[PDB]
DNA sequence: TCAGGTATAGCACTGAATGACAAAACAAAATGGTCGCCTGCGACTAGAATACACTGTGCTATCATCATTAACT
């Protein structure tokens, strides 16, 4: 029990809610928890700022859509978060320093 | 009942993340070049001369409109 059941609502939170980015003012508010309330949980349980882990989780959701055979790729990263398709881009290039078709086709 | 304390929240700050503009590359679409077929036109010089189309609705049941026939005037 960490500032009160914090943990078992983030979770159901990030698997619920639509790409609307996650940030201080944002996740704060219908969360139960101040900036206080996910700072502690963010440097124990995880130990990884906020921007990085957020653009894993997003990565790791779509390797499953550019895999489902999809034709519209400019959505993809817009339906899972990503406003920009080259904000995306450099996420991708500095995480797996792949190009995007490359693991498209795959 | 007043107080030390740990749990929770706001505050100060560099530097990484996130926008906007421009250029290069690939696929879809319209335009143009080229090959083989379709087609329009002309010619083939023994003699061949109105006879081959062919008909067949069938004559019901009346009814009304137009020029030739015969004859009164």
């Amino acid at each position: 029990t960490i500032s009160a059941q914090v943990i078992d609502t983030i979770v159901e939170w990030i698997d619920d809610n639509l790409h609307q980015p996650l940030r201080i003012d944002d996740i704060a508010r219908h969360a139960g928890y101040s900036k206080w309330h996910l700072q502690r949980l963010f440097l124990q349980y995880k130990g990884e700022s906020l921007g990085r882990y957020i653009r894993e989780r997003k990565l790791l959701l779509a390797a499953r859509d550019l895999r489902d055979t999809d034709q519209r790729v400019y959505d993809i990263c817009l339906k899972y978060g990503f406003d920009s398709q080259q904000t995306f881009t450099r996420v991708f290039t500095r995480t797996f320093n792949q190009p995007p078709g490359a693991y498209r086709k795959e």
